DNA sequence: GCGGCTGTCATAAG
DNA sequence: CAGCTTATGACAGCCGCG
């Protein structure tokens, strides 16, 4: 009932737009849009558009583009404001969609692909397109078919039909296992030539031309690939038909490393998965193949078949398609439970914007704030040049490297945007300077009030308090959307510790699933059910639970992830409301707060608990505090709660009733202090954490700024049936850690926290012993591989050579020769192995790309010349030897004179 | 050759 | 190629040390 775009495009003077109307159908316009923009006029003149500070603006209205940008460049070269959207296409939807955007996701067609291409000449480079493609897989989001594209003859060798007979039956049997929840709905055509499988690919693609465009790789290898492949066999005319309007643009991505490049359609929205999962994922991987991500995130098996790709085709073409098949599946698996397209969508609609600008925060806010003036018939400043200054950020605590037994955190819910929401900085807001105290005064309270009638910053800053400012208002509004996302996160969590406290102890019958939403709190009636329900049943049900839980994680991560990129705009120079007043003024007053309660927390409990001088808090890092319950528990002795939970139950309830409370008027205070305009300092109870009850175990410690870990029972509200370790900074959380090692180092964690010094030394023992024996990718350290180039000296290691490009230099001379060996590629990471003195390798590391097995070219020599010694030492030992220091521990038994007895 | 030390890098925590 | 700062540890190259 309500019309809304699909897409949105300038090339001269026209605009042109996807969009489907108040009926339900996709159609295309071209306009020729007459833009506005402002410059500064005097009081004399009727007018009724300001500036953001109230200053009378005159609008100017241009016949097209062409005339008005020429303007504001003759304009900022006489030097003087040229105000206003510049960014054409912005201002357009936004007079296009006068109103919030109720999107519909079942009109917008989505689309995701896979293509194959054979090439012994090794990788197949997509701006040369020198091989032909033999397979395409094209999901459509409305026919909801996979549409394969199968070649048959190509001048490497001539095959038969690919049979969804064969395709659907077991692995066991000799088929491919293709999913059948599928298997109906794939549509197969086969191809005598190339040519042909692609003119009626082509033609198809007209048919059903895509919005959003997606896969894995897709903006790097399948699209450009693709549209080279046509450009070199039908001209570059016909290849440009790949473009609902016939525009394509080479799109050149230039680091501080190299320059690569893709192939813009103008038109389409392509937003790549690997693009889409590595910003919204919030996991760090070793391997970003679909391989390595399927595996992580839809538990599935390794996709297996037997010789090379490149010789795939040739020897088995039934495995080839169906591989080509299922890839495409499951990049809809991992959407289907991250919802990471649906996100894109939700987010590039609240803010009017083209859907590949939610990778942009500087250009999502800028329409957001933008949007918001609008209405408020205001006028947004201009664009400015900046030089890159460095400014002040938060305050970590310097926490004695100790171990800490019984621990409960606090955390502020969401402190920088609440911080602009509180003290209301934006860049219309602001009111003038103070001469500042140093800032320690300030947290003390010792130094004057800052001012009696403006809201204050410690960084000497002055704002408005009747006056609404933009960024605090748009702000808000988000916040909301994350504060509502994340209550249906943590209530699919909670619900998550009813249905693991039942597979304690379950049932058996041939019921079904109970059909209840999982966004909320499991009631009364609904519990007692599950006491019965069948084991099969509640497991189907727990899945479904944690895939609510994870729908959670993103909506409410990423929406706090748009809240502090908000304030990472504030100091990014090419960001339009730029402006190192304001962004210094959150970080200071974040960094006030924090010791501000610091101080006040540790004068709260001495009082409480009688001693005078006491350090309550041992940690804290930017917004967080963390608290030692020791003298507390000893205070009522230990020797009274009947089980683990009773004194859990006992410090949440505690924490409730009679800390935040005195927290709450202690915060208070400090609004007061600094004159804010509202109060919104939230500080909530986060983790639980201790040992188990009547166990020799330490429960947790740090071993400096950003490392530590706890063993924790309840994490805000959601109480666990099962410890859950909370391991932050330490190794067992870096991705560049071995596999095998992380889960090891976990277990000695585990052990030390849970089962004390005893229960370590022994797992340490056996973790050595059975070192040797662990599959060697499993024991490979990982890295990214970064400026190849810059290091490499004719093969060699230059000045200044980092271990792991040593390991990848001396990859590449043992494979120098023949091409077939996977290469390693300038910015993707890789598996990195210690080799022993006197190897026939140059060095004593070897490096290869993370994901695959090495080649059989260099493998049987490398496990031979494996380093273990200095792999367990690297890697296991020395992360090690850093907890138990810290903790005061041994992880093995220092001799001693006991030591000569016979057993 | 071993031991601080600063610097490039990779990758974490906010 | 896509907001911000703060902070760690692995490792290479430099420098003092009968
Ligand atoms: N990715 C980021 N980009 C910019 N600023 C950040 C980021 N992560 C953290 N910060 C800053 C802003 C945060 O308010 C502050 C502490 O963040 P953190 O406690 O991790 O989340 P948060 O306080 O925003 O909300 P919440 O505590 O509800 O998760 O540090
Ligand atoms: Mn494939
Ligand atoms: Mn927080
Ligand atoms: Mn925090």
């Amino acid at each position: 009932m309500k019309e809304f775009y699909l897409t949105v495009e300038q090339i001269g003077d026209s605009i042109f737009e996807r969009y489907i109307d108040s009926n339900g159908r996709e159609r295309t316009r071209e306009v020729e849009y007459k833009p506005s923009l402002f410059a500064h006029c005097p009081e004399s003149q009727a007018t009724k558009y300001f500036d953001i500070y109230g200053k009378p603006c005159t609008r100017k209205l241009f016949a097209n583009m062409r005339d008005a940008s020429q303007w504001i460049k003759r304009m900022e070269d006489i030097g003087l404001e040229a105000l206003g959207m510049d960014d054409f296409k912005l201002a357009y939807l936004s007079d296009t969609y006068n109103y919030e955007i109720k999107y519909d996701h079942t009109k917008i067609r989505v689309a995701n692909f896979d293509i194959e291409v054979t090439s012994p000449d090794g990788f197949p480079e997509p701006s040369q397109a020198k091989h032909p493609i033999d397979a395409i897989t094209h999901y459509d989001s409305i026919d909801d078919r996979f549409y394969v594209f199968d070649l048959l003859n190509s001048p490497y060798g001539n095959v038969e039909e690919w049979s969804i007979e064969i395709a659907a039956k077991l692995q066991e049997q000799g088929g491919d296992e293709v999913p059948s929840e599928i298997i109906d709905k794939i549509i197969y055509m086969p191809f005598d030539n190339e040519k042909e499988l692609l003119m009626e690919y082509l033609n198809f693609w007209q048919q059903k031309t895509p919005v959003i465009l997606t896969g894995w790789n897709v903006e790097s290898f399948a699209i450009p690939y693709v549209y080279n492949r046509i450009k070199n066999i039908f001209g570059e005319s016909t290849a440009k038909r790949l473009s609902p309007h016939r525009k394509t643009r080479v799109k050149v991505i230039e680091n501080m490393y190299g320059s690569r490049e893709i192939i813009t359609l103008f038109g389409i929205s392509v937003l790549d998965y690997i693009d889409l999962y590595k910003k919204f994922s919030f996991t760090n991987q070793p391997s970003y193949s679909l391989d390595y991500i399927s595996e992580f995130e839809l538990n599935v098996g390794k996709l297996k078949y037997d010789g090379p790709i490149s010789k795939l085709r040739e020897s088995n073409h039934q495995r080839y398609i169906s591989y080509n098949i299922i890839a495409v599946y499951r990049v809809l698996q991992i959407d289907a439970k991250r919802q990471f397209i649906n996100l894109s969508l939700d987010m590039g609609y609240y803010a009017k914007i083209q859907i590949q600008s939610v990778f942009s925060p500087i250009k999502t806010w800028d329409a957001i704030i933008f949007n918001s003036l609008k209405e408020q018939n205001k006028v947004i400043p201009q664009g400015r040049s900046h030089p890159v200054q460095p400014y002040p950020g938060a305050f970590v605590k310097e926490p004695i490297p100790n171990r800490y037994k019984y621990v409960m955190s606090f955390d502020l819910t969401s402190l920088y945007p609440s911080i602009i929401r509180q003290v209301n900085i934006s860049p219309e807001t602001i009111a003038g300077t103070f001469k500042v105290a140093p800032l320690h005064d300030y947290i003390n309270a010792v130094a004057e009030r800052p001012s009696d009638v403006y809201s204050c910053s410690p960084n000497g800053m002055m704002y408005y308090k009747d006056r609404d400012g933009v960024v605090p208002t748009e702000i808000t509004k988000v916040f909301n959307q994350r504060k509502e996302h994340k209550g249906y996160m943590l209530a699919a969590q909670r619900n998550g510790e009813i249905i693991k406290e039942a597979l304690h102890n379950p049932n058996l019958s041939v019921d079904e699933p109970l059909d209840v939403d999982y966004r909320f709190d499991f009631s009364d009636e609904i519990k007692e059910k599950i006491k019965k329900l069948s084991a099969k049943s509640l497991n189907e049900m727990l899945f479904r639970a944690q895939r609510t839980e994870v729908a959670g994680m993103t909506a409410q991560i990423n929406r706090k992830a748009l809240i502090n990129s908000l304030y990472g705009a504030l100091g990014n120079v090419w960001f339009r409301y730029y402006d190192l007043r304001n962004a210094t003024a959150i970080t200071t007053f974040g960094q006030m707060a924090l010791q501000w309660i610091e101080r006040k927390v540790n004068e709260y409990l001495n009082e409480v608990c009688g001693t005078e001088g006491e350090a309550f808090v041992l940690y804290g890092d930017t917004d967080s505090i963390y608290v030692s319950a020791d003298k507390i528990i000893d205070k009522v002795g230990e020797s009274k709660f009947r089980d683990t939970n009773h004194w859990v139950d006992f410090l949440d309830k505690f924490a409730r009733e009679r800390m935040e409370p005195a927290i709450d008027r202690g915060f208070r205070e400090m609004c007061e202090y600094m004159n804010n305009k509202q109060h919104l300092m939230f500080m909530d109870r986060e983790a639980i954490a201790g040992p188990p009850l009547g166990s020799k175990g330490i429960g947790g410690f740090w071993t400096g700024k950003k490392r530590y870990a706890l063993n924790v029972w309840d994490m805000e509200g959601t109480r666990y049936a099962e410890p859950k370790l909370k391991i932050m900074g330490l190794e067992t959380q870096k991705s560049s850690t071995p596999k095998a090692v992380q889960k090891a180092l976990k277990e000695c964690i585990r052990r030390m926290l849970q089962e004390g010094e005893e229960s370590l030394q022994e797992y340490f023992k056996e973790f050595e012993k059975e070192f040797r024996q662990l599959n060697y990718i499993s024991i490979a350290s990982v890295s990214s591989a970064n400026n190849i180039a810059k290091y490499d000296v004719g093969g060699f290691p230059g000045p200044k050579c980092p271990f792991h490009i040593r390991g990848i230099l001396t990859y590449n001379r043992a494979i120098k020769g023949n091409i077939d060996a996977p290469q390693v590629v300038e910015g993707e990471k890789v598996y990195v192995l210690p080799l022993r003195e006197g190897n026939p390798f140059g060095d004593k590391c070897i490096a290869w790309p993370s994901g695959t097995e090495i080649t059989d070219l260099i493998k049987d020599d490398v496990l031979h010349w494996m380093d273990y010694t200095v792999l367990l030492e690297k890697t296991f030992i020395k992360p090690l030897e850093g907890f138990t220091s810290a903790a005061k521990l041994d992880y093995e038994k220092k001799a001693s004179l006991f030591d000569m007895f016979d057993f």
